[PDB]
DNA sequence: ATATCTGACACGTGCCTGGAGACTAGGGAGTAATCCCCTTGGCGGTTAAAACGCGGGGGACAGCGCGTACGTGCGTTTAAGCGGTGCTAGAGCTGTCTACGACCAATTGAGCG
């Protein structure tokens, strides 16, 4: 891949997923993952 | 009775709208020089203005009759939902060419002879 690691936040990712899925990743890093505690969330 | 629901009620960040600050430099505001203008104002070939004598036809009937109105028949009109699924705008991105910038020639207006 031409550029390696991308830095993001949950408010962007829940809208931008359609763009991010245009590129594959080897590994996912998910920081303060308690942001995902609600399975009811759109996030 | 109980699981768990629908507010209460708030700060998360997104979006764009919307304001004010400090800069350049585009252009607006101040001015003469001077011209050339809107304007004032007498001139006589030409038509607004109104009678008299008069021509073209406006005016008020009688009633014939080629069309006009009602409003129900009856068979042809669009309604109407909701199946599939191609079109359609979003929208992400070029891949340039096309109209709009930067440097300087043919043709014009100004000067007066």
């Amino acid at each position: 891949a031409p550029f390696h690691v991308v830095i993001t936040s949950y408010q962007l990712v829940v809208q931008d997923v359609k763009y991010f899925q245009r590129v594959k990743w080897q590994y996912m890093v998910l920081d303060e993952a308690q942001a995902l505690k609600s399975s009811s969330s759109v996030r």
